[PDB]
């Protein structure tokens, strides 16, 4: 047969209402009720949800023309730009340009990252002062709204970072980009539109300056440590020939850009926040810090590989918090999984969220506790027991950068802070695209070298 039913409070809009009310739960209670597929009418989208490990073979080796995601993020359109990675020209033209990005995240730029990640944190400690308070959140968002731009444009752009504004241009962009455009890809958003038309010119110019440094610097491009992705971009033609256009750069800068900055300030909200408010961690976490750092004062791309225990602490909040809670993929051919056969033209998804906190795989999987991945091994049982970064064909190419990213963020925090966090953490908020603990999160610092 077709998998079991949500049945539904009304025809076309369905169960919007408790799947909106908490997205993962909805999930969860369904599972215990109808199994590991289920189908559900959700404004007027067949999303059938598959909702244990075992099952989820199919959906990560199937082929775009199997399951396809340009189909389902296509919405991101008027972010990223027309005919760029999930509105690109196809499959394989997604693909390379993804590429693009990735070419910017080498195990030689990381050497320069981690200089990057001082530069910044020392540029903010300044702002804070020996003590106060904070949102962790807006400040990893803040650290990250600066970092990455230069990690993969370079430091040419922190000029505007500063003087003209970006951050919040950027956020009138990622304010304007609900879940619900899903639903509606149409729903109007003139602020945002005015927004990334702003950053579609600042962008191009980056580049029109970019492109004389080449001409007065072309040095620049035989060593590794300064290829950043914008340069990748300048001086790449796809593998027919094709040249690129500015507005597929600009639009790629942005594609990424965007896929650096909430997702990892999310996890360095997540992680933080459950070690400074767990001593037993907060210890071991400073023991691999002060083992590691030694007689150093600063930090380097080696020191961060070591710092294993840490990185236990992201990969837990990920399973705590994985913010991406759901993969989607619209079906063009139906197919077959377990004993039903999910028809063409539905949505498939698969949650992370979910998946850490199933049973089999996780005990007191409310409680945050690094030992379950590092000796327990919890996540090997299944080999899709945790998936915080997708899988198979189109699996997180930034896993290496933001593993990279955060794991520097919060030693180099440590280091100049003791901080402690005030009241509990709070649950997870459902309101946007990507999804962060809700605030106000807040936390007492005060510094550590007089
Ligand atoms: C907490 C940090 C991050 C998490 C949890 C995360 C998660 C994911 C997940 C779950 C997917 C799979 C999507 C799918 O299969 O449908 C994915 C894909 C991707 N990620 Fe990330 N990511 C993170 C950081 C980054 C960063 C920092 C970048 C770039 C700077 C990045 C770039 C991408 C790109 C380009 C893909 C495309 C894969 C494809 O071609 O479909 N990610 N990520
Ligand atoms: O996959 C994302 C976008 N997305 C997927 N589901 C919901 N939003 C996020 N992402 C994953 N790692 C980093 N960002 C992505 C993929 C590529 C990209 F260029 C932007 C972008 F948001």
């Amino acid at each position: 047969k077709l998998p079991p039913r949500v049945p539904n409070l009304i025809p076309y809009v369905g169960s919007f209402v408790s799947f909106a009310k908490n997205p993962v739960q909805f999930i969860i209670d369904n599972s215990k009720k109808y199994g590991d597929v289920f189908t559900a009418t959700i404004l007027g989208k067949e999303m059938t949800f598959l909702n244990h490990p075992k099952i989820l073979d199919t959906f990560f080796k199937a082929t775009d023309n199997e399951l396809s995601l340009r189909d389902v993020y296509r919405f991101m359109r008027p972010v990223f730009g027309t005919g760029v990675v999930y509105d690109a020209d196809s499959t394989e033209r997604m693909m390379e340009q993804v590429k693009f990005v990735s070419s910017g995240l080498t195990t030689a730029r990381f050497r320069v990252f981690v200089d990057i990640f001082e530069d910044e944190i020392a540029h903010k400690v300044k702002e804070l002062g020996p003590e106060g308070t904070v949102d962790v959140a807006e400040l990893m968002a803040d650290l990250i709204i600066f970092t990455a731009s230069r990690c993969l444009l370079g430091d040419e752009v922190r000029q505007y970072l500063s003087e003209k504004n970006l951050g919040k241009l950027y956020h009138d962009i990622d304010d304007g980009i609900s879940p619900l455009s899903f639903f509606y890809p149409s729903l109007p958003a003139p602020k945002r539109d005015k927004a990334r038309k702003a950053v579609g010119e600042i962008f191009q110019e980056l580049l029109d300056k970019r492109r004389e440094e080449h001409k007065k610097h072309p040095e620049r491009l035989l060593d590794e440590s300064k290829m950043d992705v914008v340069d990748h971009l300048l001086t790449q033609k796809y593998k027919d020939g094709q040249e690129l256009t500015d507005v597929h750069r600009i639009g790629i800068l942005i594609a990424g850009l965007f896929a650096g900055q909430h997702t990892s300030s999310i996890t360095s909200s997540w992680t933080l926040m459950n070690v400074i408010s767990n001593k037993k961690v907060l210890e071991k976490v400073r023991k691999e810090q002060e083992e590691i750092m030694g007689s150093d004062k600063v930090l380097d791309y080696d020191k961060v590989m070591k710092m294993d225990y840490l990185e236990a602490c992201m990969k837990e909040a990920l399973r705590m918090y994985p913010p991406l809670i759901m993969i989607m993929r619209m079906a063009r051919k139906p197919r077959e999984c377990e004993q039903y056969i999910i028809p063409k033209g539905n949505i498939l998804v698969v949650s992370p969220s979910v998946a850490g906190r199933c049973t089999d795989t996780y005990t007191n999987p409310d409680v945050f506790d690094p030992e379950r991945l590092t000796e327990r091994k919890e996540h090997e049982k299944f080999k899709y027991g945790a998936v915080p970064f997708g899988a198979g064909r189109h699996k997180c190419i930034g896993e290496n950068f933001a593993l990279l990213q955060v794991k520097s963020i919060i030693s180099i925090l440590l280091r100049y802070f003791d901080m402690e966090y005030i009241g509990k953490i709070p649950d997870p908020s459902y309101t946007s695209l990507v999804v962060g603990p809700s605030p106000p999160t807040r936390m007492r610092y005060k510094l550590r070298k007089q």
